[PDB]
């Protein structure tokens, strides 16, 4: 509250980590579904139905311009990218599967890295 603060963790460091993980998830062999923006003139349905579109260039240019405040709305980005996967694919379809080895490979990364 007023003048009562817990110990000030050292944030020092997140822009550059959050790079890194981004990096890492941008060059992995199943991001090619989340590389870039979903073509919403080709793509039937998703304009309508996913209310916040969100891909790997489009965290990488919020990173890189300071429209994250913090950590964890960079999280809840990356996270919104499954998310939506989810919402629009079957899970037995190779983009279905490719969004749940990327939410897994990010929340491992997320942890060792921060948790």
């Amino acid at each position: 509250s007023m003048s009562v603060k817990k110990p000030k963790r050292d944030d020092s460091k997140d822009l550059a980590l959050c790079s890194m993980i981004l990096t890492e998830m941008e060059t992995h062999e199943d991001a090619w579904p989340f590389l870039l923006p979903v073509n919403l003139k080709l793509v039937p349905g998703y304009k309508k139905v996913i209310k916040k579109p969100m891909d790997f260039s489009t965290i990488r240019e919020k990173l890189s311009s300071g429209q994250y405040p913090n950590l964890e709305t960079f999280a809840l980005d990356v996270r919104l990218v499954f998310d939506n996967c989810e919402t629009f694919n079957e899970d037995d379809s190779d983009i279905g599967r490719a969004g749940h080895n990327m939410r897994k490979y990010f929340e491992k990364k997320w942890t060792d890295t921060f948790k």
